[PDB]
Parts: C-alpha cells; structure tokens; sequence
C-alpha cells in the first residue's frame, strides 16, 4: 500500500543524474572544482554546482519538484558559461546533461505531476487559503481586539522579561500564529487551537493562574472559541475539502 511521493520523486533524480554521469565527456561535472587546481574559481562563481551535490541533494530530499532540481541542474550550466564562456566545449558538455535531463523528464512527465501534487498537495488550493483567511481575521479582528492584550501580540521582549525563555520553554505569541497562517501552516482548526492554548498555558506557567496577565490570555482564548464556534458550519467544509484534497492526491500518486 502506501510508498512516500518523495522517495518515488528522488528515485526518479536520482536515476537522472547517474544518466547524465553516463554521458561523454562529462567527469568536469561530477564534482565540485578543486579550489587547490583553480584558484581564482569561487572568485568568480558564487552558486557552485555539481552532479555530486546535486546527489547529496536528492539524498537529502531537497527536491519537491522537477523545477528545483533542474534550476540546480542549470546552474552547473550557467556557471560553465560564466568561467569557460558561452560558447566553450565544456558549456556545451554541460548543456549536453541539461538537455538529456529533459529528455527524461518529459518522457515521465504524468508520473511527475502526479508525485508532485502528492508532495504539496495544497500549494495554490483555494480551500487552504480561505481557510488560513478565516483564521487570520480571528486572530486581527477577534483576539487582537481583546482589551490589554498587545503583550501577547508579540513575542515576549526578553529586554524587559529577562527569565522568560528560561522559564518557557515553548513560546508562542500571536504574531508567530499569524506568520503560521501566512505560511498555510493550519489545515484544520485543532493545530491552530493548540498553539492558542499554548499562549495560555504559557501565562499560567509564567505569570501564574490569577495574574491579570493569564485573565486577558484566558479571553483571547475565550474569543477565539466562540468565533471558531459562529464560523463552524463554514469552516468544517473547508477542512473537509483540504483533508480530502490531500488524500485524493497521496492516492493518484499510488494509482
């Protein structure tokens, strides 16, 4: 049953790039320039390229697409362009792996597309971005607007709070929810909830269960459950739709 997109995504470059390794003329390529040989080389190239970093790339599953891994491809191109000249045998050597690199990937181009929703399923859902809307404008126009609350709009200023990452160990402020929301990082509300409840338990570690402090922590926790509770029809649509978009990709990945 289930096998993760990319391990399938990196076997397939992986597999590219020993075909390219094949190729003649190519061992410039394989490894990075010996600054001990060329001295004067990484004066001139600042983004350095070679099949074995790419590899170590792959390996490292750097790759979530086609596009990144032959934006690196090329680099080893352009930097031949730059150091040997445009026109040099080895810029034409390199070009030579380039084009043998999509030759190969428009041949598994469907396969592609495929591992390649399944790895980011909801880049460019608007389900997610509506979603991460909705949550936005909970946190500006709901528990921002809690009366007192602007110090947990931010993180704690360790200038006036000298102990507090030493007492924290887990921080969380609204400011850092809301990058969350900008990054798509919630897909349902329960992850969002724990890093709302997280402010809160934060203060009452903190500051301490009574302090007028984890009081306007408790209604910022407060408004956020009830507008969450208002919006809920909405907003149990849109999870389902994210939730089952994701499924539906990892499975035409498989099939």
């Amino acid at each position: 049953r289930r096998t993760d997109p990319m391990v399938t995504l990196s076997s397939i470059l992986e597999s590219i790039i020993n075909d390219m390794r094949d190729l003649p003329n190519t061992y410039p390529f394989h490894t990075p320039v010996n600054a001990k040989v060329v001295k004067d080389y990484y004066k001139i190239i600042t983004r350095p390229m070679d099949l074995q970093t790419l590899r170590e790339n792959v390996r490292k599953r750097l790759y979530p697409s086609r596009e990144e891994f032959r934006e690196h491809l090329e680099l080893i191109v352009k930097n031949s362009a730059t150091y040997n000249g445009p026109k040099h045998s080895l810029t034409q050597i390199s070009q030579s792996m380039l084009d043998l690199c999509d030759e190969k990937l428009k041949e598994k181009e469907d396969k592609l597309a495929r591992l390649e929703k399944a790895i980011n399923p909801l880049l460019d859902d608007d389900d997610q971005v509506a979603f991460s809307f909705i949550l936005d404008n909970i946190v500006t126009q709901k528990m921002m607007a809690v009366p007192d609350s602007w110090p947990f709009h931010h993180p704690v200023n360790k200038k006036f709070v000298p102990d507090y990452y030493k007492v924290i160990v887990n921080p969380m402020d609204l400011e850092t929810i809301r990058k969350n929301i900008s990054k798509h990082k919630y897909q349902s509300r329960e992850s969002f909830l724990d890093d709302v409840n997280l402010i809160l338990a934060n203060s009452v570690k903190y500051n301490g269960p009574e302090s007028q402090y984890t009081k306007t922590a408790q209604e910022i926790v407060n408004v956020c459950y009830q507008t969450l509770t208002e919006y809920d029809e909405h907003l149990t649509q849109l999870e389902k739709d994210i939730c089952t978009a994701k499924e539906a990709a990892l499975e035409e990945a498989e099939l």
